[PDB]
């Protein structure tokens, strides 16, 4: 009995209404600080003596014996900046076997700056062959690196300051007109800067969102790094704006090793976000399905009233003629813009292309220090004698 | 003459069919994010002498490191009060005195919060024995990262020692050994949480790699999900019944990665980067298409309907077109239906992964190459001046 | 309603133009070469004497001492072979305390393969306690471990090498079927290849950015691997590739990345990049949203105006046998109750999007990491704990 019709509504389309996300991107105003150079001048010498001054007067005699051991002459300031430009290093007189008058040699005053050689080792021998007499052996390693290091830039108390990394975690803060030098044990280490702090005003984009768990991260070309706080610093850059840890001290983490399960751990994160990142690019996809499925429609209705619709659509000289719903023939036969859409402008992400520096430890200036030390355990690992 | 028929293509777009799971689990974590090490030290010098000339073959040093690693009950002790006891000193003691390098030594007669030895062999006394004895020393109470595994069918604490073998064991039970001059003590200060969850993950179910796949989030951790039975890190899963060589078996928390395997994974990061960035090319080409087909048709039926246009711009206007493209403007409960049927979008967002560092850099395992370091140095040479 | 008089234009609607973003997908063709395994076989020996030689006249005699050293006898390139697939080494003849006449054997040349076993340390004795005698100690160490090492694939004067990674960042450069043998000091060492380099032709997925500036660039993906093409003759890891052309650090002083030592500070500034491109992408899909927001809004007011006058335009947007009637502007009530296929028109023209994908990327660790590298240092750190003092108790006739 379908002839009459029924009705039901009154109905309305629904509009698309997604939920917000507050991150948005800004343009921040910063006086930036950069050096000239992205490395410090390490220069590291180190010099002892082994001096083994001994008397035998036969087992009876409680004198009989050796005082043998390293004595530490690490050069001065002065020194060491001539070791550094002539690379080369200095040490004393060499004393091998001497007795009677010559072992007065061990006694007295010691020169260490007498000879000098690119590189020395020193031979321990501790020999006491000579009857009635004192016996004074003398021998000399000394050597010196030069080599970059990496270091941060860093406030402090208002200015900034260059914060050299020692490989022990620790830092310490000087003014790159300031040089480091100190001395420890058979070292002496003198840093210097080759490079002046430049200020710049810049502009800088950071992504702003107020929805976590209030939060920004910004990029300066190949640096990223997330702003906590109006003065900032990261590596080799510090910022003013305007408007894990306890298992290793509060070691600098330029000294902390990374291991595989952590880049595991980053590795998966990245996996994670990847992953997501397709599922929404499906559902983009699936939405020009859509709009394409609802504009065919669209257009299919609007043509059949406008025969000219679907050629200016596909810019072809043809007017139409629906033989069905879907299915038609093709026959032969300066203003003021307004904007209705009101697109922003998308930003585009971009390869990141991080520096990575390594370890403090890794530097060849640092572990010339660990180095030196090896080779004296091995050196120094027997006696090279008569005994 | 007409050609045709024909009928406007609709898009067609290859199916992808990785989703988003909202997973049931039972996950174990923990008070604390660290174990205590105690790690104490404790070896002597000994030189016994005997100086009777050389003709006598009995001329001649028995001298040697000896080692006393702290107890249990004496590291317990040496970690509340960050100290170490050590025997008695004895320098160039000789006649009765002598006898003092014989029979049992006493390790514990003296306390310090450091001792170092000093290496002394002297002999010159003529028909006397001499003997030397000195003394080391040293306790590190430190914190130290671990791991949860399942074991059998619960969930241990994993310690991880710095070789890379690692030992499983119950929060309550601690662990104590001894190696050498070193004694050990690991302490759980915290227990095993059991907490029902949902964790959001990304399973994909055609993943290919020459031959599924599950990753998911729990807060600032995120996994492959590779079985039921689950661990990562500080935190082991119990998901419901539905759904290199050259470093040996040595767990991947003690091997350093390399600048070379950050170079590895920054490239990783930077093509998947620029391959984005095409895409959001051709989506950004995709919105010019439409709107170009839009103000077409726009135009077209709103030379039928004159009021179309100030609809559209949300204005009190009516037009009139004369061209094609250019026009004039004059001034002046319901069931909804969704034709869009769009799914939420998952947005990204920062993940701050925590990283922990070799095993070896932590201070409390780098206290024993400390040690050794020191003894190598200490012992280089004899101090008999 | 309205008033007609005066007002305004012409007007004309504006079309969304995108500033063009340059970066495209390329299939490149490439001569690719890979190994069968992914490590090659490091045998590492080494073998050494401690040799004291004393003589005790008493200590008015000028003679009266010792020479006490380390002999160091590295095996030779065939005893290195029988120690790796025996897993064992050789050694001389140890001499405790020999005096007289049997310090002899402290003289003249010693033969260090006498004796067999899977490691051997050796004891540090100088003993001289036999006086108007010489006193003789020779005693031994020897190890050996056979370990897998990855290593690089690298072109050298127009073909691919191995690339053998040695722990102090220098690298070794050989064809596959020529094995490394060197000697240094106590040690020597053989480095062999059991796989062969296979030659394959691939087409290779890279995008491309012309307009890639820091003050051009080709981003590729193989497999797992990364890399970004930096020329035409190329390497990356185990693959080295022969792109066709018509188509398309101080502080360590030169030394091979595979030996520096990642610190946490350079995890934490790529972590950094990762999250400042993750919330660009969280704010550009925020615009995304908003334009389908803005497109559904459109589409509703235009549709509303066409299905005023086609009454079956929304049953058809529904999949609904209805014809609808407007009761106000937004508001609508529903009534109810060969031979050729036509040709396609795409008046869209979309092309495929890329969709990203997890990259499992496979990590090596550090060359000195590795259990054949290490075995050299321990061997080191295990002579110098023998050696820190001499074991001269207790003995005499
Ligand atoms: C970066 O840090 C510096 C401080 O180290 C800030 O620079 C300061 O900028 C203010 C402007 O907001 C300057 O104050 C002005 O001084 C002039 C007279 O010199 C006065 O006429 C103005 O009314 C105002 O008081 C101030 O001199 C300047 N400080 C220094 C030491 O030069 C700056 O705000 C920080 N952040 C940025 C630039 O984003
Ligand atoms: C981490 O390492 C730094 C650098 O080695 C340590 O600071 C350094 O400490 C040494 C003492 O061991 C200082 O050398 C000494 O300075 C005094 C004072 O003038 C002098 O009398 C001595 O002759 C010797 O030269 C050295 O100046 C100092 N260096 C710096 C840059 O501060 C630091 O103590 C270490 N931290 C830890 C926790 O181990
Ligand atoms: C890795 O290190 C552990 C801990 O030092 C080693 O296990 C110890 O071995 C000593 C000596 O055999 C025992 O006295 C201890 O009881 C062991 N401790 C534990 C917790 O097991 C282990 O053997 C080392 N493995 C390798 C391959 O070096
Ligand atoms: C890399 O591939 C190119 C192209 O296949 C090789 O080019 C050959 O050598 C020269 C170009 O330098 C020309 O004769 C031809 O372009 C190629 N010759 C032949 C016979 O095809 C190039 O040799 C390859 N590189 C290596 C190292 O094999
Ligand atoms: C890095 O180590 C290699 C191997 O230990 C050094 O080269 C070896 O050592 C000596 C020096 O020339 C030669 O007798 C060997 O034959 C070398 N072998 C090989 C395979 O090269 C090399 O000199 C070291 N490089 C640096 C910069 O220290
Ligand atoms: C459909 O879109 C494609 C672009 O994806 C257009 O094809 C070529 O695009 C490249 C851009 O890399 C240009 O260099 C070519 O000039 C374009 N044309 C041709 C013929 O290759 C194509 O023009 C578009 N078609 C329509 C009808 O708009
Ligand atoms: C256009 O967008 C901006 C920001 O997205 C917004 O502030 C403004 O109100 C919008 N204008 C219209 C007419 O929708
Ligand atoms: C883990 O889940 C499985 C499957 O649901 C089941 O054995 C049980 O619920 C859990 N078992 C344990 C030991 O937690
Ligand atoms: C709407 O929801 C999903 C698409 O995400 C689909 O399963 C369902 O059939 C859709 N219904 C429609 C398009 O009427």
């Amino acid at each position: 009995d379908c002839n009459t019709k029924t009705a039901t509504g009154p109905y309305i389309l629904d509009r698309y209404k997604p939920k917000p996300v507050t991150v948005s991107k800004k343009l921040y105003s910063a006086t930036r600080y950069t050096t000239s150079a992205q490395n410090e001048l390490l220069t590291a010498g180190y010099r002892t003596a082994w001096v083994a001054y001994c008397y035998n007067g036969g087992l009876v005699d409680s004198n009989t014996g050796c005082n043998a051991r390293l004595l530490h002459y690490p050069p001065s300031r002065d020194e060491l900046l001539l070791w550094g430009s002539s690379h080369q290093c200095s040490y004393g007189d060499i004393c091998h076997d001497c007795w009677g008058s010559d072992s007065y040699a061990c006694l007295g005053q010691l020169d260490p700056a007498k000879h000098w050689a690119p590189r020395k080792e020193l031979v321990r021998r501790d020999a006491n062959w000579k009857f009635a007499y004192h016996m004074c052996n003398i021998d000399w390693r000394c050597g010196v690196t030069t080599s970059p290091v990496f270091f941060n830039l860093q406030w402090v108390k208002n200015e900034v300051k260059v914060s050299t990394l020692l490989p022990n975690g620790s830092t310490v803060e000087h003014s790159a007109g300031e040089p480091l030098f100190w001395t420890e044990k058979d070292f002496s280490y003198l840093v210097k800067d080759n490079f002046e702090i430049q200020r710049e005003e810049v502009k800088i984009s950071c992504f702003v969102d107020p929805d976590y768990w209030k939060k920004a991260f910004c990029q300066d070309g190949t640096n990223f790094f997330e702003v906590t706080s109006h003065q900032f610093c990261h590596q080799y850059a510090c910022y003013n704006f305007s408007k894990k840890d306890l298992p290793f001290g509060n070691k600098s983490w330029t000294v902390v090793t990374a291991s595989i399960d952590d880049l595991h751990a980053l590795s998966a994160a990245q996996a994670f976000e990847l992953e997501g990142l397709r599922a929404s690019f499906a559902e983009l996809d699936s939405r020009f399905r859509q709009l394409s499925e609802i504009l065919d429609t669209v257009i299919s209705s609007i043509a059949k009233i406008d025969e000219r619709l679907i050629g200016r659509l596909i810019k072809a000289p043809v007017s139409s003629r629906f033989i069905s719903e879907d299915k038609f023939l093709l026959h032969q036969c300066e203003p003021i813009g307004i904007d209705i859409y009101n697109f922003s402008a998308l930003w585009y992400p971009s390869a990141a292309e991080v520096d990575f520096r390594g370890t403090v430890q890794s530097e060849d200036g640092w572990s010339f220090v660990v180095k030196s030390k090896d080779a004296l355990i091995q050196t120094m690992m027997y006696t090279k004698n008569g005994g």
